[PDB]
């Protein structure tokens, strides 16, 4: 399979996805990493792994149909299979959504259905869970709210900080997110037209 990474930032889980695709009997690469922003960390990262980027303003569209069809249009110029939001910040708008169905994943930092939204770490703090985790799940309209894929559990020690809790998640997020994304591009795991997630 062909996959588009979207990013906002850092790319902190390109790596992991990168070394992924190149690994023996690997069943996707990446052709394409996309960002609203300019500037991110995550561009760098695209470009010193020999992989093209492009860098689509979000601020320069009318509305989210816009922007989402500038997107849809380089995913059509690079015949991409697969999309892989990885700190991807922009909501979705139902069309591109639906054209993308049961072929979009995204990471998020949270053991779903807890914790929806971008700052699931500074809710998981505040609610005091000792366990929290991420979770890998294909997108649907409504957000963090698509079907499960995998999710791994990471504990949350006293005294964490946003920072910390965070970086010992990214380590988890580093392992099911290429795994998920291999299970997607080999076929293995799919999403059945019951809208529920199907292991062939």
């Amino acid at each position: 399979a062909r996959v588009a990474v979207l990013i906002s930032g850092t790319g902190s889980n390109l790596q992991a996805l990168i070394d992924s695709t190149r690994e023996p009997n690997s069943s996707a690469q990446i052709d394409i990493v996309i960002s609203n922003k300019a500037a991110v960390a995550g561009l760098d990262k695209a470009e010193r792994a020999g992989i093209p980027t492009r860098v689509i303003n979000h601020k320069l569209y009318k509305n989210r149909v816009e922007f989402d069809s500038a997107i849809d249009l380089v995913l059509e110029e690079f015949s991409i299979d697969i999309v892989c939001l990885a700190g991807f910040m922009r909501i979705l708008s139902g069309p591109f959504v639906q054209k993308w169905n049961g072929k979009m994943l995204n990471i998020h930092p949270s053991l779903l259905p807890s914790f929806k939204g971008s700052n699931a770490h500074e809710q998981a703090l505040e609610t005091g869970v000792t366990v929290t985790g991420c979770t890998v799940h294909f997108v649907a309209e409504d957000v963090d709210a698509g079907q499960i894929i995998l999710q791994e559990a990471v504990p949350v020690k006293r005294g964490d900080t946003v920072a910390t809790l965070s970086e010992r998640v990214k380590l988890a997020e580093h392992k099911i997110f290429p795994a998920a994304l291999q299970l997607v591009a080999s076929g293995t795991v799919q999403l059945g037209e019951n809208g529920k997630i199907c292991w062939v």
